[PDB]
């Protein structure tokens, strides 16, 4: 099945980094009132030469040229219950990664940019033209996305909701769901940009936007805090469930780890899952799983993993129950506490 249908953006000045139309996939469910818009992800660049790179060998990363005008929609996007137990009824948008700027973005291609970097004017720009396709009748919008997608939430999702009051739709509540997104600004194993310098440069060279209350806490020249999910996740309204592997592999390749374990080693990997853990205590709806992997929540076999007997799926209905004191059975936060990789036996395989 293709089941997803490609829109380019009708307000054609909302680009790409190459400056072509933005877009998104939609499969309308007729009569749901919920709408799952997922962000994907893709890593990032921040200078010229490293996005002229990404141009040359990750171009459907910055250019809607050679979209394909169907996507299959999978995990969590998929309409099949069997594959979805959570929201296989919802009207699903799968919106490309194309800017390169984990969903920050609002500069325009032009005479002194070589780049547009629009993540955060593509969202809006969905929203508004989804308003047109049905949206307006929802009562739940869930802003979901995977990795930099997940990042590209908790930047997000809050200006999301702003968008929709001001445009007169105060019924629709808008939600997060931030998959593989939730990264710290810890030391590296070994030395090699650790993730916040790239991102300080990003920000510069993007014209990037983090939410306002993170903001005016961290003020110019230091929004890229606002980037890590421990600190902005305090400042947002909305509210955001987290899911995050407790090694995270992007996370150790960010901190120079190649996986014999020696002492070292060890310690640094045991302190990176104590440390997830550690952010993760007051989250209330959360999915931590002892696992090493790179796998997000668009995989058909997402409902697999379990931690303390609850699948994700399950977590997620329990969320949604809990937003209509704990439920009964029902569980939202759920964060192993095993210290090493795949202690939990459910973890994905590879
Ligand atoms: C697999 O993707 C990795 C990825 O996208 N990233 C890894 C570190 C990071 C930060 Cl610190 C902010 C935004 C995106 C990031
Ligand atoms: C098109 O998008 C840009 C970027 O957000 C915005 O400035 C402009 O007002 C939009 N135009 C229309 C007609 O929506």
């Amino acid at each position: 099945n293709e089941d997803l249908r490609l829109h380019l953006l009708l307000n054609t000045s909302v680009t790409c980094n190459d400056g072509s139309p933005a877009g998104y996939y939609l499969k309308e469910s007729r009569g749901s009132r919920r709408w799952l818009l997922f962000l994907e992800g893709g890593w990032y660049c921040f200078n010229r030469e490293n996005c002229d790179s990404r141009y040359d060998t990750m171009r459907r990363l910055m250019s809607s040229r050679d979209w394909p005008r169907t996507r299959t929609g999978t995990g969590i996007l998929s309409s099949q219950p069997e594959e979805n137990p959570y929201w296989w009824n919802a009207n699903m948008v799968f919106i490309p990664y194309c800017s390169s700027d984990v969903w920050s973005g609002a500069s325009s291609k032009s005479e002194k940019n070589e780049y547009a970097f629009m993540g955060a004017l593509i969202i809006q720009e969905v929203v508004r033209e989804l308003l047109g396709r049905g949206l307006s009748g929802a009562k739940v919008l869930l802003l979901a996305g995977s990795s930099a997608g997940g990042t590209g939430v908790l930047l997000n999702v809050d200006r999301v909701a702003e968008q929709l009051e001001k445009l007169g739709y105060p019924a629709i509540q808008v939600r997060g769901l931030a998959d593989s997104g939730w990264f710290l600004d810890n030391k590296q194993y070994r030395h090699t940009c650790a993730p916040t310098e790239a991102i300080r440069r990003g920000i510069r060279y993007w014209n990037g936007v983090v939410p306002e209350r993170c903001r005016r806490q961290f003020q110019e020249g230091e929004e890229w805090n606002c980037f890590f999910g421990y600190k902005v996740y305090p400042t947002l309204r909305s509210p955001v469930f987290v899911v995050q592997w407790l090694f995270d592999e992007a996370q150790l390749t960010v901190d120079n780890v190649h996986l014999p374990v020696q002492e070292g080693l060890r310690l640094y990997i045991q302190n990176l899952g104590r440390e997830l853990r550690h952010t993760l205590k007051d989250v209330p709806a959360s999915f931590a799983p002892a696992c090493l992997s790179h796998e997000i929540i668009i995989r058909s076999h997402w409902t697999d993993v379990q931690v303390k007997g609850t699948s994700l799926p399950r977590a997620l209905h329990c969320w949604d129950r809990s937003l209509h004191t704990p439920l009964k059975g029902c569980p939202v936060h759920l964060v192993d506490s095993c210290p090493w990789p795949h202690c939990n036996p459910s973890c994905p395989t590879g």
